[PDB]
Protein backbone atom coordinates (compact mmCIF):
# COMPACT_ATOMS: atom_id res chain seq x y z
CA UNK A 1 0.00 0.00 0.00
CA UNK A 2 1.47 3.35 -1.48
CA UNK A 3 -1.08 6.48 -1.51
CA UNK A 4 -0.81 9.87 -1.07
CA UNK A 5 -4.75 9.99 -2.04
CA UNK A 6 -6.67 7.06 -0.15
CA UNK A 7 -5.97 6.01 3.23
CA UNK A 8 -5.59 2.71 4.24
CA UNK A 9 -9.47 2.11 5.53
CA UNK A 10 -10.97 3.10 2.56
CA UNK A 11 -12.65 0.95 0.63
CA UNK A 12 -12.17 -0.92 -2.76
CA UNK A 13 -15.31 0.70 -3.74
CA UNK A 14 -14.64 4.17 -2.61
CA UNK A 15 -11.45 3.93 -4.46
CA UNK A 16 -13.30 2.92 -7.76
CA UNK A 17 -15.69 5.75 -7.34
CA UNK A 18 -13.49 8.20 -6.69
CA UNK A 19 -11.10 7.16 -9.95
CA UNK A 20 -14.34 7.23 -11.87
CA UNK A 21 -15.64 10.76 -10.69
CA UNK A 22 -11.98 11.94 -11.35
CA UNK A 23 -11.87 10.46 -14.64
CA UNK A 24 -15.29 12.55 -15.39
CA UNK A 25 -13.71 15.80 -14.11
CA UNK A 26 -11.41 14.78 -16.82
CA UNK A 27 -13.53 14.79 -19.35
CA UNK A 28 -15.05 17.86 -17.96
CA UNK A 29 -24.95 7.20 -5.37
CA UNK A 30 -22.55 6.03 -7.64
CA UNK A 31 -21.26 5.05 -4.70
CA UNK A 32 -24.41 2.85 -3.56
CA UNK A 33 -24.10 1.28 -7.43
CA UNK A 34 -20.60 0.31 -6.88
CA UNK A 35 -20.63 -0.88 -3.33
CA UNK A 36 -23.46 -3.41 -4.83
CA UNK A 37 -21.42 -3.99 -7.94
CA UNK A 38 -18.54 -5.18 -6.14
CA UNK A 39 -20.78 -6.89 -3.23
CA UNK A 40 -19.47 -8.22 -0.91
CA UNK A 41 -15.67 -7.52 -1.31
CA UNK A 42 -16.09 -3.74 -1.93
CA UNK A 43 -16.28 -3.38 1.52
CA UNK A 44 -12.97 -4.29 2.33
CA UNK A 45 -10.09 -2.05 3.34
CA UNK A 46 -7.84 -1.24 0.84
CA UNK A 47 -4.92 -1.12 2.96
CA UNK A 48 -4.42 -4.81 3.22
CA UNK A 49 -4.00 -5.95 -0.16
CA UNK A 50 -5.12 -9.19 -1.55
CA UNK A 51 -2.87 -12.46 -1.37
CA UNK A 52 -2.61 -12.67 -4.97
CA UNK A 53 -2.52 -9.86 -7.31
CA UNK A 54 -6.00 -9.34 -9.37
CA UNK A 55 -5.31 -9.79 -13.34
CA UNK A 56 -7.45 -6.85 -13.71
CA UNK A 57 -4.94 -3.97 -12.99
CA UNK A 58 -1.34 -3.96 -13.13
CA UNK A 59 -0.71 -2.75 -9.63
CA UNK A 60 -2.56 -5.86 -8.62
CA UNK A 61 -5.68 -3.97 -7.28
CA UNK A 62 -9.48 -5.59 -7.91
CA UNK A 63 -10.04 -2.37 -9.72
CA UNK A 64 -8.97 -1.32 -13.15
CA UNK A 65 -10.49 2.42 -15.18
CA UNK A 66 -10.99 3.08 -18.08
CA UNK A 67 -11.52 6.20 -20.87
CA UNK A 68 -12.54 5.14 -24.44
CA UNK A 69 -13.31 8.12 -27.48
CA UNK A 70 -14.67 7.28 -30.58
CA UNK A 71 -17.77 8.23 -32.36
CA UNK A 72 -17.05 12.09 -31.29
CA UNK A 73 -17.72 11.11 -27.78
CA UNK A 74 -15.96 9.58 -24.69
CA UNK A 75 -17.36 6.85 -22.10
CA UNK A 76 -16.07 6.05 -18.70
CA UNK A 77 -15.59 2.55 -17.72
CA UNK A 78 -14.58 0.33 -15.02
CA UNK A 79 -13.14 -3.54 -14.65
CA UNK A 80 -13.39 -5.45 -11.51
CA UNK A 81 -12.36 -8.65 -10.33
CA UNK A 82 -13.03 -10.03 -6.64
CA UNK A 83 -9.20 -9.86 -4.60
CA UNK A 84 -10.57 -12.77 -2.41
CA UNK A 85 -8.80 -16.10 -2.67
CA UNK A 86 -7.71 -18.84 -3.50
CA UNK A 87 -8.37 -18.76 -7.38
CA UNK A 88 -11.20 -20.88 -6.82
CA UNK A 89 -13.19 -18.15 -4.76
CA UNK A 90 -11.99 -15.46 -6.64
CA UNK A 91 -13.77 -17.69 -9.86
CA UNK A 92 -16.55 -18.05 -8.16
CA UNK A 93 -17.62 -14.61 -6.59
CA UNK A 94 -17.27 -13.87 -10.56
CA UNK A 95 -19.66 -16.51 -11.57
CA UNK A 96 -21.76 -15.28 -8.67
CA UNK A 97 -21.62 -11.47 -10.17
CA UNK A 98 -22.52 -12.58 -13.85
CA UNK A 99 -25.56 -14.12 -12.28
CA UNK A 100 -26.46 -10.84 -10.05
CA UNK A 101 -26.26 -9.00 -13.59
CA UNK A 102 -28.66 -10.82 -15.03
CA UNK A 103 -31.98 -9.18 -15.00
CA UNK A 104 -30.69 -6.31 -14.89
CA UNK A 105 -32.65 -3.20 -17.29
CA UNK A 106 -30.31 -4.15 -20.61
CA UNK A 107 -28.69 -7.01 -19.79
CA UNK A 108 -28.45 -10.26 -21.42
CA UNK A 109 -26.32 -12.76 -19.62
CA UNK A 110 -27.62 -16.21 -21.89
CA UNK A 111 -24.33 -15.72 -24.10
CA UNK A 112 -22.00 -16.29 -21.95
CA UNK A 113 -24.22 -18.85 -19.69
CA UNK A 114 -23.89 -21.19 -22.66
CA UNK A 115 -19.92 -20.64 -22.98
CA UNK A 116 -19.30 -20.35 -19.06
CA UNK A 117 -18.37 -23.99 -18.53
CA UNK A 118 -15.38 -23.69 -20.95
CA UNK A 119 -13.56 -20.93 -18.66
CA UNK A 120 -14.61 -22.04 -15.72
CA UNK A 121 -13.30 -25.31 -13.15
CA UNK A 122 -12.48 -26.33 -10.31
CA UNK A 123 -9.49 -26.57 -10.47
CA UNK A 124 -8.51 -23.43 -12.45
CA UNK A 125 -4.95 -22.59 -13.97
CA UNK A 126 -3.73 -19.12 -15.47
CA UNK A 127 -3.50 -15.75 -14.01
CA UNK A 128 -7.58 -14.74 -13.95
CA UNK A 129 -10.75 -16.22 -15.12
CA UNK A 130 -13.40 -13.51 -14.66
CA UNK A 131 -13.65 -10.62 -14.77
CA UNK A 132 -16.04 -7.95 -15.70
CA UNK A 133 -16.76 -4.19 -16.79
CA UNK A 134 -19.14 -1.58 -16.40
CA UNK A 135 -19.38 1.04 -18.84
CA UNK A 136 -21.86 4.33 -18.61
CA UNK A 137 -25.22 1.35 -18.11
CA UNK A 138 -23.52 -1.80 -20.00
CA UNK A 139 -21.29 -4.85 -18.85
CA UNK A 140 -19.34 -7.15 -20.27
CA UNK A 141 -17.36 -9.98 -19.32
CA UNK A 142 -13.77 -11.25 -19.30
CA UNK A 143 -13.00 -14.87 -19.25
CA UNK A 144 -9.61 -16.74 -19.66
CA UNK A 145 -9.21 -19.60 -22.57
CA UNK A 146 -5.89 -20.37 -20.62
CA UNK A 147 -7.90 -21.69 -17.62
CA UNK A 148 -6.59 -25.69 -17.90
CA UNK A 149 -3.61 -24.51 -19.45
CA UNK A 150 -2.50 -22.53 -22.77
CA UNK A 151 -2.62 -25.65 -25.13
CA UNK A 152 -6.06 -25.82 -24.72
CA UNK A 153 -6.49 -21.87 -25.50
CA UNK A 154 -7.18 -21.97 -29.23
CA UNK A 155 -9.82 -25.43 -28.47
CA UNK A 156 -11.87 -23.50 -26.00
CA UNK A 157 -12.00 -20.22 -27.82
CA UNK A 158 -13.50 -21.86 -30.84
CA UNK A 159 -15.79 -24.14 -29.33
CA UNK A 160 -17.41 -20.77 -27.93
CA UNK A 161 -17.64 -18.99 -30.90
CA UNK A 162 -19.25 -21.91 -32.50
CA UNK A 163 -21.46 -22.15 -30.02
CA UNK A 164 -22.01 -18.63 -30.17
CA UNK A 165 -22.83 -18.44 -33.82
CA UNK A 166 -19.42 -17.51 -34.62
CA UNK A 167 -17.89 -19.68 -36.71
CA UNK A 168 -17.76 -18.00 -40.18
CA UNK A 169 -15.97 -15.04 -39.04
CA UNK A 170 -13.93 -17.31 -36.66
CA UNK A 171 -12.82 -19.50 -39.22
CA UNK A 172 -11.83 -16.38 -41.48
CA UNK A 173 -9.45 -15.00 -38.94
CA UNK A 174 -8.51 -18.63 -38.21
CA UNK A 175 -6.87 -19.07 -42.10
CA UNK A 176 -5.96 -15.72 -41.73
CA UNK A 177 -3.20 -16.19 -39.30
CA UNK A 178 -2.71 -19.99 -41.13
CA UNK A 179 -4.99 -22.20 -39.61
CA UNK A 180 -3.43 -22.31 -35.83
CA UNK A 181 -2.00 -20.27 -33.01
CA UNK A 182 0.64 -19.64 -31.48
CA UNK A 183 2.59 -17.47 -29.35
CA UNK A 184 2.49 -15.23 -32.14
CA UNK A 185 -1.16 -14.86 -31.93
CA UNK A 186 -2.09 -16.43 -28.97
CA UNK A 187 -5.15 -16.12 -27.39
CA UNK A 188 -5.05 -14.77 -23.75
CA UNK A 189 -8.25 -13.46 -22.97
CA UNK A 190 -12.29 -13.58 -24.43
CA UNK A 191 -14.70 -10.85 -23.53
CA UNK A 192 -18.43 -10.32 -25.01
CA UNK A 193 -20.65 -7.61 -24.14
CA UNK A 194 -23.22 -8.63 -21.79
CA UNK A 195 -26.24 -7.51 -24.30
CA UNK A 196 -28.75 -8.98 -26.55
CA UNK A 197 -29.40 -8.53 -30.64
CA UNK A 198 -27.09 -7.70 -32.97
CA UNK A 199 -25.20 -5.41 -30.58
CA UNK A 200 -23.75 -8.68 -29.02
CA UNK A 201 -20.29 -8.59 -29.30
CA UNK A 202 -17.70 -10.61 -28.17
CA UNK A 203 -13.78 -10.11 -28.57
CA UNK A 204 -10.83 -12.48 -28.63
CA UNK A 205 -7.63 -11.23 -27.43
CA UNK A 206 -4.49 -12.11 -29.25
CA UNK A 207 -0.85 -11.72 -27.51
CA UNK A 208 1.89 -11.79 -30.35
CA UNK A 209 4.96 -12.56 -28.53
CA UNK A 210 7.84 -12.35 -30.83
CA UNK A 211 6.62 -10.61 -34.21
CA UNK A 212 7.93 -7.55 -35.41
CA UNK A 213 5.09 -4.76 -36.18
CA UNK A 214 4.70 -5.05 -39.84
CA UNK A 215 3.68 -9.11 -39.29
CA UNK A 216 1.27 -7.76 -36.10
CA UNK A 217 -0.23 -4.76 -38.93
CA UNK A 218 -0.58 -7.81 -41.44
CA UNK A 219 -2.75 -9.91 -38.95
CA UNK A 220 -4.85 -7.35 -38.99
CA UNK A 221 -5.78 -7.35 -43.08
CA UNK A 222 -8.41 -9.52 -42.34
CA UNK A 223 -10.73 -6.87 -40.54
CA UNK A 224 -13.88 -5.52 -41.46
CA UNK A 225 -11.91 -2.53 -40.78
CA UNK A 226 -8.92 -2.99 -41.38
CA UNK A 227 -6.19 0.51 -42.36
CA UNK A 228 -3.30 -1.27 -43.65
CA UNK A 229 -0.07 0.43 -41.81
CA UNK A 230 -1.94 1.71 -39.31
CA UNK A 231 -0.86 -0.70 -36.52
CA UNK A 232 2.65 -1.23 -37.81
CA UNK A 233 2.97 2.81 -37.37
CA UNK A 234 1.02 2.68 -33.98
CA UNK A 235 3.75 0.35 -32.80
CA UNK A 236 6.80 1.76 -34.18
CA UNK A 237 6.36 5.29 -32.88
CA UNK A 238 5.14 5.28 -29.60
CA UNK A 239 7.22 2.17 -28.58
CA UNK A 240 10.03 1.90 -30.53
CA UNK A 241 12.15 -0.81 -31.10
CA UNK A 242 10.80 -4.66 -30.69
CA UNK A 243 14.02 -6.29 -29.02
CA UNK A 244 13.52 -4.51 -25.67
CA UNK A 245 13.39 -7.08 -22.75
CA UNK A 246 10.44 -4.84 -21.07
CA UNK A 247 8.38 -5.44 -25.29
CA UNK A 248 9.31 -9.14 -24.41
CA UNK A 249 8.14 -9.64 -20.93
CA UNK A 250 4.71 -7.85 -22.00
CA UNK A 251 3.75 -7.87 -26.00
CA UNK A 252 1.39 -6.15 -27.86
CA UNK A 253 -2.34 -7.54 -28.40
CA UNK A 254 -4.85 -7.62 -31.07
CA UNK A 255 -8.00 -7.61 -30.15
CA UNK A 256 -10.68 -9.34 -32.80
CA UNK A 257 -14.47 -8.38 -32.63
CA UNK A 258 -17.00 -10.25 -33.56
CA UNK A 259 -20.99 -9.74 -33.71
CA UNK A 260 -23.87 -11.72 -35.41
CA UNK A 261 -24.25 -11.08 -39.41
CA UNK A 262 -20.82 -10.26 -39.82
CA UNK A 263 -18.32 -12.87 -41.89
CA UNK A 264 -15.33 -10.93 -40.96
CA UNK A 265 -13.83 -9.55 -37.21
CA UNK A 266 -13.12 -6.04 -36.49
CA UNK A 267 -9.46 -5.15 -35.08
CA UNK A 268 -8.13 -2.68 -32.42
CA UNK A 269 -5.06 -2.75 -31.51
CA UNK A 270 -3.66 -3.39 -27.72
CA UNK A 271 -0.64 -1.03 -27.18
CA UNK A 272 1.79 -2.04 -23.87
CA UNK A 273 2.23 0.81 -22.03
CA UNK A 274 4.14 0.45 -18.46
CA UNK A 275 6.44 -1.30 -18.35
CA UNK A 276 7.81 -0.80 -22.37
CA UNK A 277 8.03 3.11 -21.34
CA UNK A 278 9.71 4.13 -17.84
CA UNK A 279 6.80 6.24 -16.45
CA UNK A 280 3.45 7.24 -17.32
CA UNK A 281 5.04 10.97 -17.90
CA UNK A 282 7.29 9.12 -21.14
CA UNK A 283 4.40 7.40 -21.84
CA UNK A 284 1.97 9.94 -22.03
CA UNK A 285 4.45 12.19 -23.75
CA UNK A 286 4.86 9.56 -26.82
CA UNK A 287 0.90 8.62 -26.67
CA UNK A 288 0.43 12.46 -27.06
CA UNK A 289 2.89 13.07 -30.00
CA UNK A 290 0.92 10.20 -31.98
CA UNK A 291 -2.46 11.33 -31.42
CA UNK A 292 -1.81 14.77 -32.60
CA UNK A 293 0.34 13.20 -35.68
CA UNK A 294 -3.33 11.14 -36.44
CA UNK A 295 -5.40 14.53 -35.58
CA UNK A 296 -6.82 12.88 -32.57
CA UNK A 297 -7.57 14.99 -29.15
CA UNK A 298 -4.20 14.88 -26.79
CA UNK A 299 -5.50 17.38 -24.92
CA UNK A 300 -8.47 15.00 -23.66
CA UNK A 301 -5.82 12.11 -22.86
CA UNK A 302 -3.77 14.16 -20.92
CA UNK A 303 -6.32 16.36 -18.79
CA UNK A 304 -7.88 12.16 -18.03
CA UNK A 305 -4.40 11.37 -16.73
CA UNK A 306 -3.84 14.70 -15.10
CA UNK A 307 -7.16 14.32 -13.50
CA UNK A 308 -7.25 10.77 -12.32
CA UNK A 309 -3.74 10.09 -11.44
CA UNK A 310 -2.42 10.35 -7.73
CA UNK A 311 1.39 10.71 -8.40
CA UNK A 312 3.48 13.06 -10.43
CA UNK A 313 3.18 11.71 -14.18
CA UNK A 314 7.03 11.29 -13.65
CA UNK A 315 6.93 9.22 -10.69
CA UNK A 316 3.96 7.15 -11.82
CA UNK A 317 3.20 3.50 -13.51
CA UNK A 318 -0.17 3.13 -14.00
CA UNK A 319 -1.21 2.90 -17.67
CA UNK A 320 -1.80 -0.49 -18.61
CA UNK A 321 -2.54 -0.53 -22.36
CA UNK A 322 -3.70 2.32 -24.64
CA UNK A 323 -6.17 0.70 -27.51
CA UNK A 324 -6.11 2.61 -31.06
CA UNK A 325 -7.93 2.02 -34.32
CA UNK A 326 -7.63 4.05 -37.04
CA UNK A 327 -8.81 5.36 -40.53
CA UNK A 328 -12.42 6.96 -40.47
CA UNK A 329 -14.11 5.96 -37.52
CA UNK A 330 -11.13 6.27 -35.15
CA UNK A 331 -11.04 4.95 -31.41
CA UNK A 332 -8.59 5.35 -28.52
CA UNK A 333 -8.33 4.07 -24.94
CA UNK A 334 -6.44 4.35 -22.09
CA UNK A 335 -6.31 1.47 -19.27
CA UNK A 336 -5.26 2.89 -16.04
CA UNK A 337 -4.12 0.94 -12.65
CA UNK A 338 -5.51 2.74 -9.74
CA UNK A 339 -2.06 3.53 -8.47
CA UNK A 340 -2.64 2.33 -5.01
CA UNK A 341 0.06 -1.08 -4.46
Amino acid sequence: FDSDRYRPTDTYAEVACDKVCRAYEGLGSLLAFLRDLTDPWGELPVGTPPEDACWVSIDGMPLETSVAWAGRKAGVRLSLESPRGPAKRRMEDGMALTRRLAGRPGVSVDPCLRVEDLFTDDDPQGYFTIAHAVAWPRYKIFLNPAVRGREQAAARTEEAMIRLGLEQPWRALTEHLGGAYGPEHEPAALAMDLVPGDDFRVQVYLAHSGVSAEAIDAKSAVAADHVPGSFARALRGINGADDTPEWKRKPPVTAFSFGPGRAVPGATLYVPMIPVHGSDAAARDRVAAFLRSEGMDAVGYEAVLDAISDRSLPESHTQNFISYRGGDSPRFSVYLAPGVY
